[PDB]
């Protein structure tokens, strides 16, 4: 009984490297209360608890590259299936209503799922490293950034309005810290 056996505070981190050398570590905190299902979407694909599909479609975010990057605005990631929009498989399958987002981004380093319309899982997501006002609208937050701010800037400085990184960026690995 000393251990409840529950993990209401799950943690996930991604190892990002540039070119052919290590860059740093990024750790993010997921909320298992307001939006717990969203934390599972990353924790499951990252750890890969579901396993690889027998048809041949590994469910891992390892060896993935950011689709496009933009300084000040935000970095847009992509699905490991492709990132061109055609790919992007989710365990939820059918879309479901988005949970209310009572919490908002009070500062930079907040994770939010992109949603073109309401009640959309938002397979694509973006990170806001800076506070913006023109982006004021309907947004959902499912996690926050606790560390990795030193490297996050490294991805934007090499980024450009073109939306392409100057150096190659790929995740050496991904998993759940706890």
């Amino acid at each position: 009984g000393s251990f409840t056996g529950s993990m209401p505070n799950p943690r996930v981190f991604f190892d990002m490297s540039v070119g052919g050398q290590p860059a740093g570590r990024i750790v993010m905190e997921l909320f298992a209360d307001t939006t717990p299902r969203t934390a599972e979407n990353f924790r499951a694909l990252c750890t890969g608890e579901k396993g690889t599909g027998r048809s041949g479609k590994p469910l891992h975010y390892k060896d993935s590259s950011f689709h496009r990057v933009i300084p000040g605005f935000m970095c847009q990631g992509g699905d490991f299936t492709a990132g061109n929009g055609t790919g992007g498989e989710s365990i939820y399958g059918a879309k479901f209503a988005d949970e209310n987002f009572i919490k908002k981004h009070t500062g930079p380093g907040i994770l939010s799922m992109a949603n073109a319309g309401p009640n959309t899982n938002g397979s694509q997501f973006f990170i806001c490293t800076a506070k913006t006002e023109w982006l004021d609208g309907k947004h959902v937050v499912f996690g926050q950034v606790v560390e990795g701010m030193d490297v996050v800037k490294a991805i934007e400085k090499v980024g450009s309005s073109s939306g392409r990184t100057a150096k190659k960026v790929v995740v050496e690995d991904c998993g759940q810290l706890s």
